[PDB]
């Protein structure tokens, strides 16, 4: 019994012992043999090589926080966009150089067996970017807490471009095994579904439910060094198998097959309207969640330690949960149900608890956007839950009576239940009420909340209404993917940026010494120089490495708008034209990112990116001087090539849009300018970077209002700018699409008569803007000062800057970059 | 029926054509003409609608902003 230790089995940074647990895992885990062995086999002997290590610490961590019983953290999100664990766990448990050696000791290469992993596709886009860099801090900072979403098995598509043409592939990631995650079979847990509410005696039963199980599967997350790791665990959706003869209900019929097929779907596929299953999915991961988090404080020691009924007084002091977007707001009334029902608390007594553990991060700013259910699909499949809503929303009600008395149009404004044809439930308002704190996640971003969309809220609740702006790890985004320019800063100042990113403004210093400026120009030589080949290898182009390497990498949306970059490809390829003999500084413009199917503007949109791209790469007359590639199913390891590669970064959406954007940091950091508009999170780097470090163009928030205010008419900008009519006569004549003139009709007249987000208005500016650009690139020490000046300032955008800011004014713990023990 | 037995009005088709050629901005009819911002504005307080005075607004946006039909 304490003869079974987790104590004799490693050797750590050892060549020899990691050599020769890659021959057991090769032929023992994996039951294969060099005679047989695969590329995709010798890295599942590598990544569980790796595994050991990476468990053993992980063994010991969750000991560690039983007895330590630290407040415990969970954040809950629908989407966690991990994405490639070899490499982040190899150099977060330092491993990385004694493997290096290891495997090629043993004559494979270890970069080789890196590119083998596909993506751990849990994930989508920003949302779930995040997540998963706030795992990584949250570790990081030794904090205890946890991941729980939905294993998807298919995740989300995978972007194949054919004609120049989407399509959607499947991506089923879960191939040949996950080697980083362990399926725990024996912690399923029931998710109860439909049903009725028999209220008997002391309460309310929530009867005749279908019910699914919910698996979870564990995937520890290293921390930077710090020897801690903690969890995600995500949950399977499987179908109870009792659907033969066991229950009576079947052998005669059969046809509730569905009933399981339904039930797997919640788990099969990520999204991607008031759906069903959309809902479905939001209960599922809630509840067999909210299951665990109500467990572990039941039997983490606490089940000794009850004082008075085994208090969930003492739950918000060691409970915290995060609603990281309304995608799980069924977790506070799903919190009532299970503390007022299931346990026996008053609904006073359920509800403190519950507004002391929510708290949710927000990400949308326009109304349309913010997450509501329709009341009649509350009823058939959560008719408890629904009637728990409407306790809630009865009392908020009244609390905002007796703080706005009179007022009876705010009582019909604050509300959860909002009505027209087809009464909803503002699953936004839900959230805030059983909240201890909202935050937007960029001060322009919070600050627009209370004082347009959440004011009423903020008049009655203010305290409750921070911020805790954006972030990224470094880890993934500058050491993993820049191992180049995470050599030269570290030659300057040494490590603790790795653990502490503002403290990079000590390369301000360096700003004008010679060796700095040849070396930050050198690195990113040479990032272009592997990207220009990839760019041939796994795809075909001929890339000239020395070109302005101007990418743009977004939700192929129109407010994000690829086609004002789109109509600056075309001046630059209609300049070079008119004029052959003219020194116009040569680029390479790639645009990736995907569609989301049945958008059909999207859709137009990466097809007129390739159609240009045709065009301009096969025009004699151009050479090298420009050339339009699409970079198809943009992915985190994708984002990782791409980001050290970049010299521009676009960050160009319509005034007011965008409310923070993660990716805008990811490139500063990697040492690329950014030309973009005044607006998310380009608001607080051209504020830490100085603004003539940024490219900064456009209409202003001020002035978009404004436009809309005396009516935007894309036709004056017509009929003035004369390149503009140009590109717009020559979109429509089918000089791109030359077998079919007409292709293009939609985007066109779109642009021309009814575009929501102002291309037109910001396109003399953005040319002028990208002059300058081009400008700036014609004179390597500038633009690499301007580099090293983004570069200096990144540490504002550090995940661990806000995590950090989480644990303090929010979630109450304290952060700690401090060594636990182990392994 | 003849012309004069008939109250046929407004824009023939090309007006409309030539609208849509010299880009047609609703704002610019909103701002001179005077019981119409009037009752838009009125349409936009819940004049019509107490309850939900916000419920009309899409209709307003429609004109102000984006109608094909003018
Ligand atoms: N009572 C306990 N004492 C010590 N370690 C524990 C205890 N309960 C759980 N653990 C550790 O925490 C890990 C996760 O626990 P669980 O919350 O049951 O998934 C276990 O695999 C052990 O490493
Ligand atoms: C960071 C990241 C994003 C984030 O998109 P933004 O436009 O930066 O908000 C999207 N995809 C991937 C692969 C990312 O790593």
């Amino acid at each position: 019994r304490k003869q079974i230790s987790v104590r004799g089995l490693a050797g750590v940074e050892n060549v020899t012992e990691l050599k020769k647990n890659f021959n057991r895992h090769l032929h023992f885990t994996l039951v294969k043999d060099r005679n047989v062995a695969t590329p995709r086999d010798y890295y599942f002997a590598l990544a569980h090589t790796v595994r050991d290590h990476l468990v053993g610490r992980w063994i010991r961590t969750q000991q560690h926080y039983y007895e330590k019983d630290p407040k415990r953290i969970y954040y809950l999100s629908l989407e966690f966009y991990m994405g490639r664990t070899l490499q982040n766990t190899m150099v977060n448990l330092a491993l990385e150089n004694a493997c290096d050696e290891a495997t090629y000791q043993l004559g494979l290469d270890m970069e080789e067996l890196e590119e083998i992993e596909e993506d751990a596709g849990l994930g989508n886009g920003g949302l779930g970017r995040l997540a998963a860099c706030f795992l990584d801090s949250m570790a990081t900072l030794g904090l205890a807490a946890y991941g729980y979403g939905i294993r998807y098995e298919f995740g989300i598509f995978n972007q194949k471009i054919c004609g120049g043409w989407q399509m959607e592939e499947a991506d089923d990631w879960l191939r040949y095994g996950n080697p980083w995650e362990k399926a725990r079979p024996e912690f399923t847990l029931p998710v109860h579904f439909y049903g009725r509410v028999e209220h008997t005696s002391q309460g309310a039963k929530w009867v005749d439910t279908q019910v699914v199980l919910a698996m979870p599967y564990d995937t520890p997350v290293p921390g930077y060094r710090n020897n801690v790791v903690n969890t995600m665990r995500l949950w399977s959706a499987k179908a109870p198998n009792d659907f033969n003869l066991k229950d009576f209900n079947v052998g005669g019929y059969i046809q509730a097959v569905l009933d399981r097929n339904l039930a797997e779907n919640i788990s099969r596929v990520l999204y991607p309207e008031g759906k069903e299953l959309r809902l479905k999915q939001e209960y599922f991961v809630v509840a067999a969640t909210l299951q665990d988090i109500i467990r572990r404080f039941k039997s983490s020691k606490f089940g000794c330690r009850d004082p008075v009924r085994t208090n969930f007084d003492a739950f918000p002091d060691k409970v915290a949960i995060q609603l990281n977007d309304t995608h799980p707001s069924l977790a506070i009334p799903e919190l009532m149900r299970v503390l007022v029902d299931l346990e026996r608390l008053d609904w006073d007594k359920a509800w403190e608890v519950t507004v002391k553990t929510c708290a949710y991060t927000n990400h949308t700013v326009i109304p349309e956007a913010l997450e509501r259910w329709p009341v009649h699909l509350l009823e058939t499949l959560l008719p408890r839950h629904l009637q728990i809503i409407y306790e809630i929303n009865q009392r908020f009600l009244n609390r905002v009576a007796a703080a706005f008395p009179g007022d009876v149009d705010r009582l019909r404004r604050m509300s959860l239940v909002e009505e027209g044809a087809v009464k909803r439930i503002n699953m936004a308002h839900l959230c805030i009420a059983g909240s201890h704190a909202v935050n937007g996640v960029a001060r322009i971003h919070s600050e627009i909340l209370k004082k347009t969309i959440f004011k009423d809220f903020y008049e009655l609740e203010p305290h409750k209404f921070q911020n805790k702006t954006n972030g990224i790890t470094p880890r993934r985004w500058l050491v993993l993917c820049n191992p180049g320019l995470a050599e030269i800063i570290a030659e300057r100042i040494g490590e603790e940026y790795i653990s502490d990113l503002d403290q990079l403004r000590k390369l301000l210093s360096y700003v004008d010494d010679e060796a700095f400026i040849r070396d930050v120009a050198k690195v990113k030589q040479e990032n272009k120089l592997k990207f220009a080949a990839y760019l041939e290898r796994e795809y075909k182009v001929h890339i000239n490495p020395n070109s302005l390497f101007d990418v743009q990498v977004k939700r192929i949306h129109e407010y994000k708008r690829q086609l004002l970059n789109c109509l600056h490809v075309i001046t630059l390829y209609n300049r070079i034209k008119k004029e052959p003999n003219k020194f116009v500084v040569p680029r390479t413009v790639m645009i990736g990112g995907k569609a989301a199917p049945g958008y059909h503007m999207a859709k137009m949109i990466i097809k007129l990116i390739t159609a240009i791209g045709d065009v301009v790469n096969h025009d004699p007359v151009v050479g090298d001087r420009l050339r339009v590639i699409f970079l198809e199913n943009y992915r985190v390891s994708l984002a990782e090539k791409v980001i050290p590669a970049a010299d521009l970064s676009e960050q160009i959406s319509t005034a007011g849009t965008e409310a923070s954007g993660t990716g805008n940091m990811k490139f500063m950091l990697n040492g690329a300018l950014t030309i973009g508009t005044m607006d998310g999170a380009n608001v607080e780097m051209a504020e830490e970077a100085g603004e003539e470090n940024f490219f900064i163009f456009g209409m202003r928030v001020e002035d978009v209002d404004r436009l809309d205010q005396r009516g935007y008419n894309a036709q004056e900008y017509y009929d003035r700018i004369p390149e503009l009519r140009q590109i717009i006569e020559q979109l429509s004549s089918g000089f791109f699409s030359p077998k079919q003139p007409d292709l293009f009709k939609d985007i066109v007249n779109m642009l021309m008569h009814h575009d929501r987000f102002k291309v037109f208005a910001d396109y003399e500016e953005y040319v002028k803007c990208q002059e300058r650009v081009s400008a700036l690139y014609k004179n390597p020490r500038e633009w690499t000062r301007m580099v090293i000046r983004n570069i200096a300032t990144s540490g504002k955008f550090s995940s661990d800057r806000t995590i950090a800011q989480y644990a303090r004014e929010i979630w109450g713990v304290e952060p700690s970059r401090q060594r636990l023990p182990a392994p």
